[PDB]
């Protein structure tokens, strides 16, 4: 039903925020976007930036992807990102996220027209 454009916002755009100021930001987000509700998602970065300045990253360095795709990209900047683990203590249906802040380039794969971030590969 979702598309992959739509899916990638959905799980990894948090605009409304500069960073993450709490360590329960996971845990909301987490289940606010709907990541927790037939299982927990054990890893998902959001990226604190306009949607704007996250495809244009499509434009940016194009570089491997994790799995040798090469329609991924590097952003020459860094980005104000939080990556949200599951706990060692987490288990479904209470998911339970470790919070952490970092600024980061990230690395997304991109596809399609227009050309937009389709898949969250890594941050460095
Ligand atoms: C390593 C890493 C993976 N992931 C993601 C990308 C994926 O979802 P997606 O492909 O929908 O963007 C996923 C594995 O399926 O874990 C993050 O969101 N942040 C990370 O730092």
């Amino acid at each position: 039903k979702e598309t992959a454009a739509a899916k990638f916002e959905r799980q990894h755009m948090d605009s409304s925020t500069s960073a993450a100021s709490s360590s329960n930001y996971c845990n909301q987000m987490m289940k606010s976007r709907n990541l927790t509700k037939d299982r927990c998602k054990p890893v998902n970065t959001f990226v604190h930036e306009s949607l704007a300045d996250v495809q244009a990253v499509c434009s940016q360095k194009n570089v491997a992807c994790k799995n040798g795709q090469t329609n991924c990209y590097q952003s020459y900047s860094t980005m104000s990102i939080t990556d949200c683990r599951e706990t060692g203590s987490s288990k479904y249906p209470n998911c339970a996220y470790k919070t952490t802040q970092a600024n980061k380039h990230i690395i997304v794969a991109c596809e399609g027209n227009p050309y937009v971030p389709v898949h969250f590969d890594a941050s460095v």
